[PDB]
């Protein structure tokens, strides 16, 4: 059985917290999803192309301006780490924001610290999500564009959407000590409801893909395991790439082709010619499983997603053995297309592309397949950030 989602009870959860929190109502909803991503990993910090969709799991930020400078924040997210609370002054010229206790205060922090426009006053928020932390949905990528799209009416931002994911991608960066790809925040922001969205990392051209066939569904499975690795080789991952670009002289891997890369083997160490080898094969597949999933070719889409999760595993070497298991189990599933790990790796969640009326059966045998405890959910492409008025 698939784990259910909420929008509206959200916000009422959010509303009826704040209420009792701050002895007001709150003036101000805003939302923003976390996202899975079809296929296209470990290429948009190679400015390459990468083709999420958003989720109807989100995160939810219920609000109000202070007079008096200061931000006060409640969340009722379980999982998140002690205390539940904060308040801090506003930066100034003389005094930043710091990371620190609690760790899911650091990206409200992170926005609040590299939004671009002033005069930001001080504000009460409420937070809740349906995105679970740090499950490899992108449940931070959407508390910082949440808190992105609240902040920008206390004082609306004159920029662009790319400018906005960048300054979430910087406090990710500064905040967290996560050194992300804009993948995850340029979904946040940019998602429609029945479509993925296809991102150039070179050109930030973004398209609208449909993906609202019935008979088609997406299954999130969660391995509910994360390795430490998630977090210490994802920075690994991204200088190897850089000094496989830099022997080949190329400003990125976007500009390099297996051709190229074959022809330079003598140039770059065993392992960063595999890694690159992943990249510039990864790109390319996006490319073709966007031109499949445009065709309605659920076949082809399925096979290029097979293709992606070896690439990651043989290659890129940043799948495990629970993240293998849940795919091998998958793939086994009569109606099932394509199976692959999503996001980061070391663990979180795999992207399932089958026949809706398969999904049941599909649940029922990764389940008994599955050495540990998985989690499910049956994903609509669904829209990004929004804002209500209250
Ligand atoms: O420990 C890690 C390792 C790296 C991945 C990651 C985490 C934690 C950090 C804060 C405590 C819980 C776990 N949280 C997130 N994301 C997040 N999204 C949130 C939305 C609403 C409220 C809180 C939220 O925390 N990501
Ligand atoms: O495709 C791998 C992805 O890994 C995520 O954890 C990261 O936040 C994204 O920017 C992207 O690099």
């Amino acid at each position: 059985a698939l784990r259910q989602p909420q929008v509206a009870e959200l916000l009422a959860e959010a509303r009826r917290a704040f209420r009792e929190e701050f002895g007001a109502e709150p003036e101000l909803a805003v939302s923003a999803p976390g996202r899975v991503n079809l296929i296209g990993e470990h290429t948009d910090y190679n400015q390459g192309l990468v083709l999420p969709m958003a989720l109807e799991l989100m995160t939810v930020l219920v609000g109000s301006p202070r007079k008096d400078g200061l931000v006060s924040l409640l969340t009722t997210s379980e999982g998140a780490d002690e205390p539940q609370r904060l308040q801090f002054p506003l930066p100034t010229a003389q005094r930043s924001l710091e990371p620190g206790t609690p760790r899911w205060a650091n990206y409200v922090k992170g926005v609040i610290q590299y939004y671009p426009a002033a005069p930001l006053p001080g504000f009460s928020a409420v937070v809740v999500s349906s995105v679970p932390l740090g499950g490899g949905l992108s449940s931070s990528a959407s508390l910082e564009v949440a808190t992105y799209t609240f902040l920008q009416q206390l004082c609306p931002d004159s920029g662009t959407i790319a400018a906005r994911a960048q300054v979430c991608q910087q406090a990710e960066h500064s905040f967290a000590g996560m050194p992300c790809g804009i993948m995850d925040q340029f979904i946040s922001l940019m998602g429609q409801k029945g479509h993925a969205l296809l991102i150039d990392c070179r050109s930030l051209e973004t398209s609208l893909v449909p993906l609202s066939d019935p008979k088609l569904a997406v299954l999130i499975t969660n391995s509910n395991v994360r390795h430490s690795l998630a977090s210490s080789e994802y920075p690994v991952r991204r200088r190897q790439c850089e000094e496989v670009a830099r022997a080949l002289g190329a400003a990125s891997l976007r500009e390099v082709q297996l051709e190229e890369l074959e022809a330079a083997r003598d140039l770059v160490s065993k392992e960063g010619f595999r890694r690159a080898r992943h990249v510039v094969g990864e790109i390319r597949r996006t490319a073709q499983a966007a031109a499949a999933l445009r065709r309605g070719d659920y076949r082809a889409f399925g096979r290029l997603m097979v293709e992606s999760h070896r690439s990651l595993r043989d290659d890129y070497e940043v799948s495990c053995p629970e993240l293998d298991q849940l795919v091998e189990a998958a793939l086994a599933v009569p109606g099932v297309y394509g199976s692959r790990m999503t996001g980061g790796g070391f663990g979180g969640c795999t992207v399932t592309l089958l026949e809706a009326s398969a999904a049941p059966h599909a649940m029922r045998h990764i389940q008994e397949h599955y050495g540990g405890t998985a989690t499910f959910y049956l994903s609509q492409a669904a829209d990004g950030a929004k804002v209500l008025c209250l």
